[PDB]
């Protein structure tokens, strides 16, 4: 049975501000990505998400959003969102759009409205009053020791309101109040009008940091959050407190499954291609695993991000690491749920840099030979590393605010921001301006869609290869097999009876490994190389007919081979 | 017909059952477990369908530790009996067809063994047998002693005592009265070969070997002629004399301690080829990470170590907290980092950590035993776990654990001591539960012997103790020696484990381990065909052995455990 496009779709994450200037002022926009949704169709890409393209203040680019129902100048306008809807479609994508519920720009209408208390806006934000101070009692203190993730107190002082706005990221973004009616049915009205307009559906931003506790459990008060104990961090870093009364509270998955309830009766009365929410949240394995919905019953997100890839692995895991954490989604995952990988994005270094240069194939393969949904972000499928950027031309608040010319390096997400690399033209052909909003990396003449399109042997080529073996049933509705062969070596298997069978081998280590391919299940010899790493002695076609296997440091093979 | 298949080698897939002879049987009314006590009771571990067992420490001991403090390697400590009554146990457990081990304890001796009086003394061939530091140099006042580093005792205090005799500090990772051999020393690492060679002549079948992360510690020419300070943990609850002020990076878990290991297994070997008879082994006991753990079985460059470590994942990473999902989870780690050879085992307890049914819950003590039986590879059972015996209370004034009397004090006590877990064995509903006819015991009956004993459990229609017997006896069928293993969740709630092989019987544990009811499909269980039998069920099913399973929809109650038995594949 043919699978709902959601379930085994190619999903890339556009980050516009640096996918295409069209218009050389150094800055990714709209018209850039109309012009190149054939890239997509290219690269075997089924759906795209763009990182936030609303009016904003551009404090968090595009995360600090101050109108939700119109576009961000500098991407264009209303028409070349409608234009870009409208040709992708035609070329046959879905796309989905960055969707930011926890919080709104201090430059927001419902911010102005409320601090000003004009009624029915008293209430759109968590406000509360100061406590005394006993040390010196002209300096007020928070509600509670709460901390930004951004660093700094997470409560911020208005002037003109006279109490203090919660604020979980930046001092511009304020959180929005989820047991306020009116701030949840302006979510579903913010919904509503994007999907009226065409979209496939939304990314739900930073959703674990939805609810804090209600003062009304604590006596009118914000509880302190408790603390970690360890002296590295000081009052105002994040990693002071522990989040016990500011994330994951169990009211937020509340939220998400009246999210899913609306969704699901607006796809039943308007038909078309099933219109999905995955939704965004960095939490523990049965954390995230309630964004799917719960055993009550309560059905939430299509999917939430499983980040293991970002979180757990590097370049310091072994084989049996890979393993183990490939089989947590699996093991936690509920019945009849969609897994998804995820290698990447805008807010973590890039994937060759947490992990090596030589592994960029394997860690591709891995992302489209597991079952379910291949998550990309923007310059994976050409092996893209991090661009070194300097304090100067430091741009991310995360780093201004918790940083400095010495640290800015531990938190900046600028590096895995740098703009995409199309040829080795000017500014690597993203723009015909030098003057890009970041820095170029210095390696684009090495790293480029360009060159990897015209060598027989490339990080694209492989791409293509991968996202094309996803259209064969072995990998929709085959099964899986996945063990170690050593700390050097795994294997992952995709079998279906009377299909062919499809391997993984992949040292994931800096030194050569021989295996018994003997230890490897439903695989007979001899088997034909479909991919491999561009460093491997292995062209596609290889026929490999002896059981003992020598894979160099990060070498990955592909095996086609006899169905089960 | 069913296939035939060769019987594996009994350490491979033994029940392997740990006494604490303190606590297990006193034959002579002084309160105190003794070895008559033990040959008294041999015919229990036949009944069970134990295949071995290993005995907590017996050797000459002072008792600050009972018994991990060691002042002869070579005789027996009194309290428990003879060299007389040892020879004696061993004839009478092997004439059973019993496996018997020791725990031999190489990290550190008693300050009153012959070899610490011999070393404080600098006599030859002692003088370099521990390990003696310095003071380190304090010229910014040289008035005041300072210590080789800031090492913390695992037993808290500083790790180094000063000998007024010998104007030099010793090592104790643990007690004070505990010194730390030193493994750099060729002399000790022959007197280790000595030891398990004098018990293994004697006729003990292996071995368990104690506290290994600990055995070497930083080489001061590695550090220009100092011992390094472990790095500060920086939390803010440990000061200096406390266990978690400092990270063991120079103290627990040096890659030279696997070597020693590996020299035991060379040495085993060897002795195995030179005598014949059944497979002596040895089975390491070290809490560290996976990574850590797995060198204890060999590294990827050939060395061959223990014939296992001990798996405490249902001990350090399980609890009462646990879902479905968590227990298949950690099930999955030790099957997917244990090296290609290597033969897993499960342990639910010991005389370190809190009983099974008291970090779980008394609902899930079938489920529990089945998991340890079904699983591929060796069940370890501790004293008590077959009946499912609880945590005893035992007061401050009655706690006698030296962990607990040196980190604790009457507030703090119960989070350090070992005590509950040691408490005597039940028996029966007699006085002090038939462990002893003496109303004084060395630590205090637990309360409930009347209710939880093994008597009452061999009376009653179904107990723990008759599944746990049902489960020993299941693993004599070639479907749980031979089987594959298939384990999933079902739900947040409920995991399957199927061990199924062509031509034989298939049999599947279903086990809630919530506290909420779950009603699960059959039909995802893979080589389960219905109608299916209960082959065993937790006491309280609504199932007994021999009920039809029919429908594929299945209602388990929270804790419920059934063992079913269907057709083979
Ligand atoms: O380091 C970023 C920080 O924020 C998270 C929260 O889920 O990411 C999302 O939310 C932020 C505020 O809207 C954005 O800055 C970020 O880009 C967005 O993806 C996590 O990545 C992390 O905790
Ligand atoms: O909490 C006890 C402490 O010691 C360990 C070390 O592996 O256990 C063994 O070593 C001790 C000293 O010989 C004994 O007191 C203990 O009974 C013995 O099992 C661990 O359980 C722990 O780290
Ligand atoms: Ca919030
Ligand atoms: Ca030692
Ligand atoms: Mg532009
Ligand atoms: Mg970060
Ligand atoms: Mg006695
Ligand atoms: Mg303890």
């Amino acid at each position: 049975i043919q699978l709902d496009w959601w379930k085994n779709c190619v999903l890339y994450q556009i980050y516009p501000r640096s996918f295409k200037d069209s218009d050389g002022d150094g800055i990714g926009d709209l018209k850039g990505i109309i012009s190149e949704l054939k890239h997509f169709v290219d690269a075997g890409v089924d759906a795209i998400w763009m990182s936030p393209i609303f009016e904003s203040p551009m404090v968090d680019f595009g995360y600090d959003i101050s109108n939700f129902y119109d576009i961000h100048y500098e991407y264009g306008t209303m028409e070349d969102f409608e234009e870009l809807l409208d040709k992708a479609h035609e070329l046959g994508l879905k796309v989905l759009l960055d969707f930011v519920p926890n919080h709104a720009s201090n430059e927001s209408e419902y911010f102005i409205k409320s601090e000003a208390r004009e009624p029915g806006y008293e209430n759109f934000f968590i406000w509360a009053d100061p406590l005394p101070n006993p040390e010196n009692p002209g300096v007020r203190l928070p509600p509670s020791n709460w901390v930004s993730q951004f660093g700094g107190s997470a409560w911020e002082w208005s002037e003109k309101r006279q109490q203090y706005y919660l604020h979980q990221f930046a001092i511009q973004q304020v959180d929005f109040d989820f047991r306020n009616p009116a701030v949840k049915q302006e979510m579903f009205n913010i919904m509503k009008f994007w999907l009226d307009k065409g979209a496939d559906g939304f990314r739900l931003d930073a959703l674990p940091y939805l609810i804090e506790a209600d003062p009304a459990d604590h006596e009118g008060r914000y509880p302190d959050d408790p603390l970690s104990g360890l002296t590295q961090f000081e009052s105002h870093q994040l990693g002071y407190t522990i989040p016990l009364y500011t994330k994951d509270l169990i009211e937020l998955y509340d939220v998400v499954y009246e999210w899913r309830e609306f969704l699901d009766e607006y796809n039943k009365n308007h038909g078309g291609d099933t219109r999905v929410v995955f939704s965004q949240g960095y939490a523990n394995v049965s954390m995230t695993m309630l964004y799917y919905g719960n055993e009550d019953g309560a059905i939430g997100a299509h999917f939430p991000f499983n980040f293991d890839f970002i979180t757990d692995l590097s370049s310091k895991s072994n084989a049996r690491d890979f393993v183990y954490i490939i089989l947590r989604w699996l093991t936690y995952m509920p019945y009849g749920g969609i897994p998804n990988w995820v290698f990447g994005n805008h807010d973590n270094n890039r994937m060759p840099t947490r992990f090596r240069h030589d592994m960029v194939d394997g860690l591709n393969i891995i992302n489209m030979l597991l079952p379910g949904v291949a998550v990309t972000y923007q310059g994976e499928e050409i092996g893209m590393r991090d661009g070194y950027v300097s304090w100067e031309d430091t741009v991310d608040i995360e780093a201004c605010n918790r940083g400095d010319p010495d640290t800015y390096h531990l938190y900046s997400r600028d590096p895995a921001r740098t703009p995409y690399h199309w040829d080795n033209s000017t500014s690597a052909g993203f723009s015909t301006s030098t003057n890009t909003w970041l820095p170029v990396a210095e390696d684009y003449q090495e790293i480029n869609l360009a060159k990897q399109k015209e060598t027989a042997r490339s990080h694209f080529k492989n791409y293509q290869a991968l996202t094309k073996l996803r259209k064969q049933a072995t990998l929709s509705h085959g099964e899986y097999d996945i063990r170690a062969l050593s700390d050097r070596t795994f294997y992952l298997v995709r079998s279906l009876p009377t299909h062919d069978t499809y391997v993984l081998l992949f040292n994931v280590s800096e030194r050569r490994d021989t295996v018994d391919l003997g230890r490897v299940p439903h695989l007979t010899l001899p088997a034909t190389v479909y991919v491999s790493s561009i460093h491997s002695a292995r062209l596609a076609g290889h026929e490999i007919t002896s059981s003992q296997l020598s894979l160099e440091a990060g070498e990955a093979l592909v095996l086609k081979a006899q169905p089960i």
